[PDB]
């Protein structure tokens, strides 16, 4: 429906969208309900995604059971991410569930493995000094479920990651965000995502 190249967040169809990048060619087509395209070149860093930001008000637990349905076609490119991508505060903290990744696979301190939606992932946690950040240059850690085996659709039950974390010494703040994301960096892709429904509480968005 709506095609945008820059920087631009805001709601399209009941999904809370943005297209994000520090520098580069980015087209995002944005389509009904979570549903959302994007092609890249010559970027830095750059980030597409649709689900829902929260006002960081709530824990994951005060919002209900979150999960996501999706169906996409991904063209890594280089290094790039087909995730479910957010952020809490309070503790200020950046959150990945990789499904698919090209030339590179997220790795980091390695804290344990876990096996849901008929997969495994790989959970690792890593921190960041000084690093861009949804409330500016900040340091705070970063959490990753990776799957050991790539897909481009399937279900992410991403409370029940949450929850996993936790039982790690993995201590999430308040829910600023939780969005199927398309993620680049310094490579060449595209991705279409036909199908995405973010659900709270089983409510879909």
């Amino acid at each position: 429906a709506t095609t945008i190249t820059s920087n631009q967040t805001g709601t399209h169809d009941g999904y809370d969208y943005e297209l994000w990048k520090d520098s580069g060619n980015t087209s995002m087509t944005l389509n009904s309900g979570g549903a959302f395209s994007a092609q890249w070149s010559n970027i830095g860093n750059a980030l597409f995604r649709k689900g829902k930001k929260f006002d960081s008000t709530k824990t994951h637990s005060q919002l209900g059971n979150i999960s996501i349905n999706y169906n996409a076609t991904f063209n890594p490119g280089g290094n790039s991410y087909l995730c479910v991508y957010g952020w809490t505060k309070d503790p200020l903290t950046e959150y990945y569930i990789v499904d698919n990744w090209g030339t590179y696979r997220p790795t980091g301190t390695p804290k344990g493995t876990f096996t849901v939606d008929g997969g495994t992932y790989d959970i690792y946690e890593t921190t960041r000094i000084n690093q861009p950040s949804i409330i500016g240059i900040a340091t705070f850690k970063q959490y990753w479920s990776v799957r050991q085996t790539k897909r481009t659709s399937g279900t992410v039950s991403v409370s029940e990651h949450f929850k996993k974390w936790e039982s790690l010494g993995m201590p999430m703040g308040k829910m600023y965000e939780t969005a199927l994301t398309v993620e680049g960096y310094q490579s060449n892709g595209s991705a279409n995502v036909t199908a995405n429904v973010l659900t709270i509480g089983g409510k879909p968005l």
